[PDB]
DNA sequence: TTTTTTTTTTTTTTTTTTTTTTTTTTTTTTTTCCTTTTTTTTTTTTTTTT
């Protein structure tokens, strides 16, 4: 994202700090355990 | 002065509505997270005074 440490690195940079640069990111680290929010359906508000 | 005839008062059912309650295929394999918490009372400690 914007606010990580990883944002705008080019491919040599991200190897040189281990990372994948084919991994796409979207994911939260909580507790060393990489955690995903999936998007949940709602109906439209303010809709009659 | 007694009999019929109207009124009353229960009596049992009816019918519809509402409430309640109980249910939701079989087996198997992996992770993750939590298995307290702030509030109030009690006890000890530290500083101050005569």
């Amino acid at each position: 994202s914007t606010y990580c440490l990883l944002s705008q690195l080019t491919d040599r940079d991200l190897t040189e700090l281990n990372e994948c640069p084919l991994d796409p990111g979207g994911y939260f680290i909580i507790n060393g355990s990489e955690k995903v929010l999936i998007a949940q359906e709602k109906m439209a508000t303010n809709t009659v």
